[PDB]
């Protein structure tokens, strides 16, 4: 296993100036001819010329049109092509090759492959070497001249990067298209697509240069009616980058293409963005609400890459977070502006603190710029993406919008057209910091520790108020636990956005304030504070940390009801829930351990339940926010706080708490479920795909959340409401009716009904699979076996496999069955998937990430399955590497 180290970066001894490709797609094979116009760099030391080339069948290779001979002048081992240095020219030369590849049987979906009837590439990170020989690293920038030929009937639409400069007929029913893309790019941004594609199009006129840009969105013919929202989102994305960042698209055309088989969400190939169909296609009849926010975010994300990743690219793969963290941050700003709902920010926090915090306290923990890797296919993590985004967002918090924009422009103007590193961005932000602070001695050197230090900081507080002096102090401490990456952790630059709430009237007592904590601890003092305040801490979730607010539940309730910041209200509620959860968990655990015949549980705080009722009944309060306060914290958030977590005890704990609150609020829940119906399910714009109302979708989220709570509670005659809900035109509603019917003998009647509604749309059927997989059923294992035999079968579509199995792994009681049979089942699926798609097999490992946090029996069960997978003779590099790190070997 070759380990690559960040510290070892060195420029290549070679240069590739021009790539000229001919890609000839045939029935049983694709022939790729490539001419590379090359040179010797100032770094050359007479080394052999080594190309990346994986799984290529060589027809011939030449230098300066002289055919090379295998053995004598080169060797190829199916991974590297080595040309012995004595045969490498000492000035500009042409390297040429012709190889054969087989997209039809490329089920790993990397390189050039076939998805249904579409030929499509995926080159990030090191997939270009699966198409032709190359020095496959992002600092090898070159111009591309690409010709694609193919059967015209099967593949009428041909696309690649750049301008289409020729189209031509070929004998025997074939045709070709030539694309020239003069700006330099790294090879991971190369793309080609061939297929019988249908489209929608529009023209966008840029804000300042007034350039006309052609926008095309493509899919297979069957789903062309699902393209409209994506096109609207693309327009919105272009406008936002123009309006917030002053950035305009500078190419003549941008193509978005949906394919059914894709390892991730989408890919920002220059001028030719390629999408998982589930992240591009939607219609109100055939998609759940979540698709609309998903398409907005993924279209936005790929568009924002045009500057942050494409025009400014990466020196090397260790800089990944420079394009991904920064582009997620740009997409978050975009989606917050487009949706205008507080739940947008809250949902990104929720994701970070459950999934990313779990990663950062697991054996997989890494900084957002790792020091090493074995597999790039495993490198695209929530740490790099989501913690990266929070680190990119902290610059905006620290600088404020005016100076952040100044700093961002410096970054773009200094690095446009080049490779860049994380230091380049920090440098640009630093220039703005000096300006904001009005002194050139100010620096952000400490800030760089956010790129290198792993683990989640813990921030805790003590307060003091002098009533005579009208003086309030906030004493703050930070602490990162030592881990495998750093024995000694250093204090970070932590920005703490704060407010001070007057508890008598709920009003703000100070102006907007961001505390700059740069030491292990500091005390922040405020004068002229007329009454003891309740502090509103880390407003907007201003740093990616464990917050320990040291507030009473009474104080947290006051914030939940009256604070101005959505995150702090949501966090205060979260903290009340966590205090209850840990208390009840320990009470149940002790009863279990001691085999007690009787015992007591601490009830849920009554004033807390009253506060939930208060907010729920407030007609001017936000529906999405309301759905968060009636939901307990995510299991994967909770597990970061409990050692040797007994999943059964936690399930019992959650049930007790929900039942406590429902016993008080169920009539309120029901009343709201009924009163919300008219607005939530309004059909006025059902046949307008341009019209998307995120408040209305949040109202449906609330109804569907309440319906779930009422169903579990077996609220009187709630099955009537369930049956009626199943007749709604909105899939979010009728799929909810399936999952909440789990608690009734009508489940399989609804199973069949919703199957019939879903089966004729590929993406809708995937949503139906997810709904079944996640169903709270005692017979869920039998149900899963039925899905396998009747629907999934031997599909190699990652969306199908992920839909059937991942939601089930969140079934706290059943996936974690003490027999270990859920662990055994997912490990079988992982091993089976690893035969043809190692990247997706490793994604299917996600349930095991928390293995060493569970009770010792479940730890042992999970470890046994992971060691079983590790012992498979045919295990991929991806899966082996991942499982070795995860099991601490
Ligand atoms: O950043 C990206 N597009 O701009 C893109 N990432 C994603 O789509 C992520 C984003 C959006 C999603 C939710 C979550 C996981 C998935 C889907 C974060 C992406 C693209 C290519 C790859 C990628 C890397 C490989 F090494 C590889 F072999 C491959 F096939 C794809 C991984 C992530
Ligand atoms: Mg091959
Ligand atoms: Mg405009
Ligand atoms: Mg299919
Ligand atoms: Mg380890
Ligand atoms: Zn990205």
């Amino acid at each position: 296993p070759k380990i690559h180290y960040r510290k070892d970066y060195k420029p290549s001894g070679f240069i590739i100036n021009q790539v000229t490709l001919n890609i000839n797609i045939h029935d049983q094979e694709t022939i790729v001819r490539s001419v590379l116009d090359m040179d010797i760099s100032k770094h050359n030391v007479g080394e052999d010329l080594v190309f990346d080339g994986v799984g290529l069948k060589i027809n011939e290779i030449s230098i300066n049109n002289k055919k090379l001979v295998e053995g004598e002048e080169y060797t190829y081992d199916n991974e590297f092509l080595t040309i012995f240095s004595k045969f490498v020219p000492k000035s500009k030369f042409a390297f040429s090759s012709e190889v054969i590849i087989h997209p039809e049987t490329n089920y790993a979906l990397t390189g050039l492959y076939k998805s249904k009837n579409i030929i499509v590439s995926q080159c990030e990170a090191t997939g270009f070497r699966r198409i032709t020989f190359f020095i496959d690293r992002p600092d090898m920038m070159a111009k591309y001249d690409v010709t694609v030929t193919a059967d015209k009937e099967k593949y009428p639409v041909l696309l690649s990067n750049g301008d289409k400069v020729n189209e031509f007929e070929i004998p025997g029913g074939r045709h070709g298209a030539r694309f020239n893309d003069p700006p330099l790019k790294p090879c991971y941004l190369f793309a080609v697509v061939a297929g019988d594609l249908k489209h929608l199009s529009a023209t966008y006129i840029t804000k300042y240069t007034k350039k006309k840009v052609e926008l095309y969105v493509f899919s297979e013919e069957k789903y062309v009616s699902k393209l409209q929202w994506a096109l609207e989102c693309l327009k919105k994305s272009m406008a936002f980058d123009e309006d917030y960042f002053g950035l305009e698209y500078d190419l003549s055309r941008l193509n978005l293409v949906a394919v059914s088989d894709f390892n991730v969400g989408a890919m920002e190939n220059k001028g030719l963005n390629i999408f998982n169909a589930n992240s591009l296609l939607a219609s109100k009849k055939n998609s759940i609400d979540f698709s609309y926010a998903r398409i907005l975010t993924v279209v936005g994300h790929e568009y924002f890459h045009q500057y942050t990743g494409n025009r400014v690219t990466l020196r090397d793969w260790f800089q990944l977070t420079l394009k991904e963290g920064l582009t997620v941050h740009r997409e978050n700003l975009f989606s917050e502006e487009m949706t205008k709902t507080v739940t947008t920010r809250l949902s990104h926090v929720d994701l970070l603190r459950s999934v990313q915090f779990l990663e950062d306290s697991s054996p997989l923990s890494h900084p957002i710029r790792p020091e090493s890797y074995v597999s790039m296919e495993n490198f695209y993590t929530t740490t790099v993406y989501d913690k990266g985004s929070e680190v990119m967002r902290m610059y905006l918090t620290i600088l404020g919008e005016e100076y952040y924009k100044k700093g961002f422009d410096i970054y773009i103007k200094k690095n446009d057209g080049n490779t860049a590193t994380c230091e380049d961005f920090n440098y640009a932000m630093e220039q703005a910091y000096k300006m904001k602070k009005a002194d050139n001695s100010a620096n952000l050197n400490q800030y760089l520790l956010w790129f290198s230090q792993s683990g989640t900081p813990h921030v805790s507080f003590k307060y003091n108020y002098d009533a005579e002096k009208k003086q309030y102090s906030i004493h703050v401490n930070q602490y990162t636990k030592p881990d495998e990456n750093q024995k000694e952790k250093k204090p970070l630059f932590i920005p703490i956005s704060v407010g001070l709430i007057n508890p008598e009237n709920g009003k703000e007592m100070i102006s907007q304030t961001t505390l700059e904590l740069t030491k292990e601890s500091d005390t922040f003092v405020f004068n002229n504070i007329a009454v003891k305040p309740i502090p509103s801490l880390f407003r907007g979730f201003s740093a990616p940390v464990y917050i320990e607010d040291q507030l009473t539940d009474e104080e947290r309730i006051l914030l939940l009801k009256y604070d101005s910041d959505a995150f702090v209200r949501y966090n205060s509620c979260t903290n009340i829930y966590m205090k209850q959860i840990l208390m009840n968990y320990n009470e149940f655990l002790k009863a279990k351990n001691e085999k007690l015949e009787s015992f007591q549980l601490t009830p849920v705080n009554a004033q807390f339940i009253d506060a939930i009722k208060y907010l729920l009944e407030d007609p001017h309060a936000d529906a999405g926010f309301k759905s968060y306060i009636v939901s307990l914290p995510q299991d994967r958030y909770i597990i970061n706080f409990v050692s040797n977590l007994d999943t059964d005890v936690l399930a019992d704990t959650k049930e007790y708490i929900y039942k406590q609150i429902g016993d008080k609020l169920n009539d309120v829940y029901y009343k709201m479920f009924k009163s919300l119906e008219a607005k939530a399910d309004d059909l006025t714009y059902f046949n307008d795909e341009s019209h998307v109302d995120f408040d209305q979708m949040n109202m449906r989220t609330l109804r569907n959340t309440l319906l779930s709570l009422l169903s579990k509670a077996q609220y009187p005659n709630i099955l009537n409401e369930i049956i009626e809900h199943s007749k709604s035109p909105y899939p979010s509603n009728w799929l909810t009716s399936l999952s909440v019917s789990a608690y009734f003998d009508k489940y399989f009647e609804l199973y069949d009904k919703t199957y019939k509604l879903s089966k004729d749309d590929e993406l809708l059927l995937q949503e139906w699979l997810k709904t079944v997989s996640r169903s709270d059923r005692k017979d869920i294992y039998e149900i899963l076996k039925k899905l396998e035999n009747e629907v999934l079968k031997d599909s190699k579509n990652p969306n199908d496999i992920r839909a059937v199995y991942l939601p089930f792994t969140n079934n706290l009681r059943r996936f974690h069955d003490i027999s270990g049979k859920g662990y055994k089942l997912i490990a079988e699926v992982i091993t089976k998937t690893d035969k043809f798609n190692p990247m997706v097999a490793t994604q299917l490992c996600e349930p095991f990430k928390l293995w060493n946090k569970l009770d010792t029996k479940r730890q042992e069960l999970m470890l046994n399955e992971m060691n079983t997978m590790l012992q498979e003779p045919q295990i991929s590099n991806n899966l082996k590497e991942y499982l070795l790190r995860l099991t601490n070997k």
